[PDB]
């Protein structure tokens, strides 16, 4: 499969997750969060090594609410977006829905309320890999490819503009 190899090329250095638990699952959920943080931090360290440190995330105490920032570079200008998501009760079989609230209503591939609209490929890719993919994979395979199509279009249509903070 071209799809299987493309997926492997993106995720092969991201730690695989194991535990079948969502937010209501007590000690099993705490264990899943250890796998989620261990996978996220290795993905961040790999990104830094590759000059692609493109996001920061934190969570609430319970690990049910995630928020932070992602950066996208185009013609050497770095654009920053605030991101957030909830963990569904049926995680990790169900994938989270990433929101970029500032882009609500500013492009077609966005739902009402700021959730990014992904290709029909992400969801079945996630489903076929349950429960091995986690939040690092959501960023790598979900938000990452979405920004690489949509942010270039927002810049060319002048929908977003860059201003340097110095």
């Amino acid at each position: 499969s071209m799809a299987d190899e493309a997926t492997r090329r993106v995720v092969s250095e991201i730690p695989v997750l194991k535990t079948n638990a969502g937010p209501r699952d007590r000690e099993l959920w705490v264990q899943r969060l250890k796998e989620e943080y261990q996978s996220l931090i290795r993905y961040v360290e790999n990104n830094k090594n590759a000059d692609n440190d493109w996001f920061r995330l934190e969570s609430n105490k319970e690990g049910t609410r995630w928020f932070g920032k992602c950066w996208y570079i185009h013609d050497l200008l770095k654009y920053e977006f605030d991101i957030e998501f909830d963990i569904p009760i049926t995680y990790p079989t169900t994938a989270p829905e990433i929101a970029v609230p500032e882009l609500d209503g500013k492009l077609a591939k966005m739902y009402r309320g700021g959730k990014i609209c992904l290709t029909d490929h992400f969801k079945p890719l996630w489903a076929r890999n349950v429960p091995k993919f986690g939040l690092a994979h959501l960023m790598a395979l979900g938000l990452g490819p979405w920004l690489a199509v949509e942010i270039p279009d927002l810049i060319q249509k002048g929908v977003i503009h860059h201003k340097e903070k110095c």
